[PDB]
């Protein structure tokens, strides 16, 4: 199964920087969401979930087709809460009806990471909306109650190695868990992209507790929480080395996250050799906006 990137007719960098800017300005405006976290974190999670359906074995799923717009995927229990991100993006799509759905969802995540002071994440256009019958079944996104071996195996389906997994997981510095979405809860409120996920793993005094949904999670006094799968990154010796590396090198973390996140958002897509180079968007701050 081959998905060839096809640039939205006539469009160029500048068109996409205007979409980026509309997303970024809305992120600034709609500040009250989720007790003033704002929409950044949910948009990152949306971009990941629309991509994380991909299966390297047959090229099913993935960001290309924009299939989250269809009820089977929209209603996946693994996607509970992402409707908030979709509804944030609806007026953006209204304004720029020419962008594909996969382009919009993925660009939302890039815009969120950057506006949250994260690394620059190069982004390529040309995902093309595919029909309802191409929507992947539920059950392709990962469970949170499992161990390191589960995480490692899971991510092989997405063609991600240990470093890529540990880097991607650093997004769990952002936002929070909500009991009614996932059966996990914490006092998370962070909307600045940093390496503090790794610092927190190493430096906090973690307690394995049961939450109000009767699920186990790791809690600290300071208010942080880690899923079992997060904590597994310090229970496995190979993951632990990489957690230490990122806890000790913010720039390396940024660089590795950028590469892994772009890769995640591009898995399954064939870029023609005369496709445009990846775009690196300016932040609102860089533009004086
Ligand atoms: C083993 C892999 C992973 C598991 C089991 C997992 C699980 C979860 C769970 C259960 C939540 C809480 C959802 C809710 O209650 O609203 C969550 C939130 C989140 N996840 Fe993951 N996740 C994983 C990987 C990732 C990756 C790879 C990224 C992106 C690079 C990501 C980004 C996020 C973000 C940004 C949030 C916060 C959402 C918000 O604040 O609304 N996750 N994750
Ligand atoms: C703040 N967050 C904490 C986690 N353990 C997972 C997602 C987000």
């Amino acid at each position: 199964l081959v998905h060839v990137a096809s640039v939205e007719k006539g469009r160029s960098y500048e068109d996409f920087q205007k979409v980026y800017n509309a997303i970024a300005l809305k992120l600034r405006e709609d500040d009250e969401y989720d007790n003033y976290i704002g929409y950044g974190p949910v948009l990152v999670r949306l971009a990941w979930h629309i991509s994380g359906t991909w299966d390297k074995h047959d090229n099913t799923g993935g960001s290309y087709g924009g299939t989250y717009r269809f009820k089977k995927e929209f209603n996946d229990p693994s996607n509970a809460g992402l409707q908030n991100g979709f509804k944030f993006l609806e007026p953006i799509h209204k304004e720029f009806p020419w962008i594909s759905s996969g382009d919009l969802f993925s660009l939302g995540g890039v815009t969120a990471v950057q506006e949250m002071q994260g690394p620059k994440i190069p982004w390529r256009c040309g995902r093309v909306d595919t029909p309802e019958d191409t929507t992947p079944d539920n059950g392709r996104l990962p469970d949170a109650d499992k161990d390191a071996g589960y995480v490692r195996t899971f991510f092989q389906r997405l063609n991600m190695n240990d470093r890529e997994v540990v880097a991607l997981m650093g997004a769990h510095a952002l936002g929070k868990t909500h009991l009614k979405n996932s059966g996990y809860e914490g006092g998370g409120a962070n909307n600045v992209f940093t390496n503090e996920f790794y610092l927190n793993l190493l430096n906090e005094d973690w307690k394995l507790e049961k939450n109000d949904a009767n699920n186990e999670q790791w809690d600290s006094k300071s208010g942080y929480m880690m899923l079992p799968t997060d904590y597994s990154l310090i229970q496995d010796p190979k993951y632990l080395s990489i957690v230490k590396e990122y806890a000790n090198d913010q720039d390396k973390f940024f660089k590795d996250f950028s590469k892994a996140f772009e890769k995640l958002l591009e898995n399954g897509i064939t870029f023609p050799k005369d496709a445009p180079s990846p775009f690196i968007f300016k932040t609102l701050e860089e533009q004086g906006l």
